[PDB]
């Protein structure tokens, strides 16, 4: 039934500590086994670890302050995937804004 996401709002300049929690991502109808996984710029791809998903949740996270002036937006990717890393759903746009 597929994987539910909605546009992530971050406020610029956040204060450590990092990571902080910022958005959901939902799968609808998750099978077990299911796990999340997070790929794109800001990810996997420069500037490379900016976010994380994590694996049992789908909650989203930023590991750093940000400014809306060097990157005011990132498409990034999520997909499920079984424990063996082999995708069930997506990969689909997840998208994120910079906030001034």
């Amino acid at each position: 039934s597929g994987i539910v996401v909605s546009p992530i709002l971050i406020p610029e300049n956040q204060r450590q500590p990092f990571p902080r929690d910022v958005g959901k991502v939902v799968d609808s109808d998750r099978p077990e086994g299911s796990k999340f996984r997070l790929t794109g710029k800001g990810v996997d791809q420069d500037p490379k670890g900016t976010f994380r998903i994590n694996e049992n949740t789908g909650s989203v996270s930023v590991t750093r302050t940000l400014d809306r002036e060097t990157i005011a937006t990132y498409q990034l990717y999520v997909e499920t995937t079984d424990a063996s890393g082999k995708t069930l759903e997506g990969p689909v746009p997840l998208e994120v804004i910079v906030i001034d």
